[PDB]
């Protein structure tokens, strides 16, 4: 049987799924770790014990316990990101889409979902890997990992809650892919990890971590970078937030053992209900429980690893969307709302700057405000709104990613950089938010190929071109077809720093993506804050 | 006789001078103070003792002792600024041009020359007041004042060299105009002081100083502002430079009396030869002996006088030239030269920034460099050259003048702002220097009306329009003719902040002259330096 696969952990039985009037095989909800429940909450994952019999891999698994966005009940724009299965701490499963007939040794792509390390599901309609596996003839894997406190509570020095266990969840799934994907027709020597947002940061963290480097061949990062300001905390700040979490739950704080024991007796929703109460500042684009710079997963600081070349040298493809910040301003910043144009007043602008750079002193806030204010037209509500959008996106996504790519290209083996700026014709979010955070995913996963979705013919053509870029990159290390007649995506080099736009228009090459602002965020402001 | 005028100091005999195929009267070299020679060097001026007989006022007086620019021997572009009479400490004289026939009670304009407070002459060909007096029918006065150490050596606390005596020279000339200009046909109640560069700063200093306010009606400032970074020093810094001056001349430094006595035994050229050796920094656009914030001429700091309204409230007309900085880069900055395009390398750019903001720490230098660097095109030699030009001009002239005008308009009675950006067709300086510092003076003094000078018909039309703006402003407080059909120069208001271009093209109104850069120079950088 095409749907029966024998693995080193046991046999699994998949299901035949239709896709664009054909069919492929899907193996949904394969366990890769022991359920991290009870006294294993906050612990490192353990490999799943082999099983006898046949694992029914015909339906999606549970999603991990997570905060659930209820800000717009019924609205698909936000609920498309919410968990669409029951939530459970028993949630360490992966899903595989496999071309039919079963390949022998084909390119493997492993998807790592984003969601700020506090949320995310592998089972979202927008992550359905069947279109990409079918169209490009690749083995498509999506893994899962613990998020929020369950994945990232960090009391460094203790072995019961060391931190980073959600990253270790991802690594263990990558280990299982390394060890078993051959039986599904995948080539364990040609595995590309790819992910968006926290998933893109995660991808970059596996490139850096010595314990993860050997488990994949190359990597794709979408709107995410390991050095992002929101993606990691120090050991001291991780400890402080874990203690504050227990303080919110009336825990005995006399020792790590007392605190962890208290936090394990709590129901999952009890932790989630107070999770946002431990942030140190009034802020947007900051999340409570994220990777910790521990000296283990990450042997030294991220910047010194980047500067010294202490990371996996391979090919990478990566990029950003035009309007990375609008998301977070809508949810947290005064003056923004979903059903208005969100024109911002000079005083809401200043409130927004403070929420966006919460670690800045007054001089730094002035530096930011000056950099993004048109003083011929300071009370222009559109300019203030788009200025804040740029501030949030530059500071949190684009300029960290540009710092990463410039450091990486010095030691790496090939870099391809993109700027995604097509706004989907069927977006339900307001126009002011622009090319939103995450709305390139549907093009990467081939959703425009499904008529019922609406989607213009030009958007289907864009999706196919993007899918073939990603999959050709995964297969060869280069998104371009050799000897093809199509425009060519040029290499990003230290000298030229070229990149392409991704949209429905003929390809255009540019250089030095947002270099003016990123010199401010990467060189000047950090220097200003350290001196003052 | 039309050429004989009896004054309160004695009778004076002028000369009939031809002008544009007509004639007017000129009274050149009228003494207004006692010669500040010998033991009166560095002292306050004393009024000139009345004389018997007739003072021969037919020829120009001596120029004050000053540094003489020899950087380009023979070149008219630089020598047109050098003294064109013998130099002498006996140099406190004024010149009057008087329409023919002698008026009864007409508008008076008093010209105060610039030259960084270290140089300047009232007798320069470009200051010949006969064209303006003839064309606009006004009494044109040009005064003189001590410059360099002779005018501004400041040992505060001592009465022998208190500082500011060059400003007191100007005031005493204004007193003499107040007291005697009626006998030449001038209206002592309608006197406009005007000046360029240090002369424009001087004008603003008389607006501020309680001891000068009553001696004039309104004021014109060209490319100069009392708050300019180069126009004043503290009492401590003035004392330090005076002591360093004596150290350069092997003076006894045990007391003020010993130091002043030593400096008075020195020949004028001995002081001039070492004058540039006392500057505290490697710098451009900084001069050794300038006005001192003494608590007398200026009762408090300039900024607190400006903020509290402690100044003469009247009408002012003022403005700047497009390329205020190119002058000083040519003479002092590496990579600039007179006979090349002066394309600047990224490292000469950084050297120039340091010379231009000598009081900046490293963080401030970074802030400036960032503000003026196009990081898409950092090695563009033209952009680096023009960037430095803007840095020098914004920091030293334009943004101080914009701070002054914005503070003044809050309490004043009418403000007219201009931006002069016509490059004269006959300029002998290289094209890269643009609309140079001081090359609007020839238009203010009507030189384009003289055919022999070359000068296009459009430049003659510009000169006449400018002369009539200045003279109508002097007469009424408003540069525009009432009920005329011509475009109207609008008032500068706190709310709108309108100004006009001055060039050969049809008038255009703009708002917020160089506001982006001036917010950097007037608000952010000062804040950055105070915190760090
Ligand atoms: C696998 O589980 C689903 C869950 O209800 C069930 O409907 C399906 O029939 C099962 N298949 C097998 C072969 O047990
Ligand atoms: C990648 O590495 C190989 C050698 O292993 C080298 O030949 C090739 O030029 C490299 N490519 C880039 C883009 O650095
Ligand atoms: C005034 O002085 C000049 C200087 O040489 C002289 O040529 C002229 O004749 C004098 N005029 C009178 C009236 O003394
Ligand atoms: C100037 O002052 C007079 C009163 O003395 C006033 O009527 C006039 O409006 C003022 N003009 C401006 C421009 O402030």
């Amino acid at each position: 049987s095409e749907l029966l696969v024998n693995t080193k952990s046991g046999k699994v039985m998949g299901t035949r799924v239709p896709v664009l009037s054909s069919h492929i095989s899907a193996f949904l909800g394969i366990p890769f770790a022991e359920p991290p429940v009870g006294n294993m909450r906050f612990r490192r994952p353990e490999p799943k014990k082999p099983w006898s019999g046949v694992w029914n891999a015909s339906t999606y698994p549970n999603n991990c316990q997570q905060y659930v966005d209820e800000q717009f009940p019924g609205f698909s724009g936000s609920e498309m990101w919410n968990p669409n299965r029951e939530m459970s701490e028993d949630c360490l499963y992966l899903n595989i889409w496999v071309p039919s007939p079963r390949p022998k040794s084909t390119t493997v792509m492993v998807w790592i979902y984003g969601g700020g390390f506090y949320s995310g599901s592998s089972t979202l309609d927008v992550y359905n890997g069947k279109y990409l596996a079918y169209t490009e003839e690749v083995v498509l894997v999506s893994l899962s990992y613990r998020v929020g406190a369950f994945g990232f509570l960090a009391l460094h020095g203790s072995q019961e809650a060391p931190g980073n266990v959600g990253l270790l969840d991802q690594r263990m799934a990558l280990q299982w892919v390394h060890d078993n994907i051959q039986f599904f027709g995948g080539d364990p020597k040609t595995v590309t990890i790819f992910g968006e947002s926290a998933g893109g940061a995660s991808v970059g963290m596996h490139i850096l971590s010595p314990g993860s480097r050997d488990l994949f061949r190359r990597a794709i990062l979408q709107s995410g970078s390991p050095n992002c300001p929101w993606a990691s905390v120090s050991v001291a700040e991780g400890r402080r937030r874990a203690v504050e979490l227990g303080r919110n739950l009336n825990c005995n704080l006399n020792s790590d053992e007392e605190l962890i024991h208290c936090l394990r007796e709590k129901k999952p929703q009890e932790l989630i209900d107070v999770e946002w109460n431990v942030l140190p500042f009034d802020s947007i684009f900051r999340f409570s429980f994220v990777p910790v710079i521990d000296g283990e997963f990450f042997p030294t600081s991220l910047e010194s690893m980047l500067n010294s070349g202490n990371f996996k040298k391979t090919q990478i493809l990566l990029g950003v969307n035009k309007d990375e910040g609008s998301f977070f301003l809508l949810y947290g910043a005064p003056g923004f709302s979903k059903d208005s144009e969100s024109k911002i007043s000079r005083e809401d602008f200043m409130s927004g700057v403070k929420l966006s750079v919460p670690h800045a002193n007054d001089l730094g806030l002035d530096a930011v405000t000056l950099q993004y204010t048109d003083w011929m037209d300071d009370n222009n509500g559109i300019k203030n709104r788009d200025g804040l959008d740029d501030i949030v996106g530059d500071h949190n996504v684009i300029c960290p990613l540009m710092h990463f790519v410039n450091k990486y290209t010095k030691f790496g083996n090939g870099t391809y950089l993109y700027f995604f700026n097509h706004r989907a014709s069927n977006l339900v979010w307001p126009e002011w938010m622009g090319v939103i955070h995450g709305y390139e995913i549907e093009f990467v996963f081939g959703l425009p190929l499904v008529k019922e979705l609406n989607y213009t013919a030009e958007e289907e053509a864009l999706s196919r071109r993007i899918m073939h870029y990603w999959a050709t990159f995964a297969k060869t290390g280069n998104p371009n077809e050799p000897h093809s007649q199509e425009s060519k995506w040029p290499l990003f080099t230290t000298k030229e720093q070229k990149f392409i736009d991704l949209n429905t228009e003929p390809m255009k090459v540019h250089q030095r993506l947002r270099v003016q602002m990123c010199v401010f965020w990467n060189q000047f402001l950090p220097k200003l804050l350290n001196a003052t």
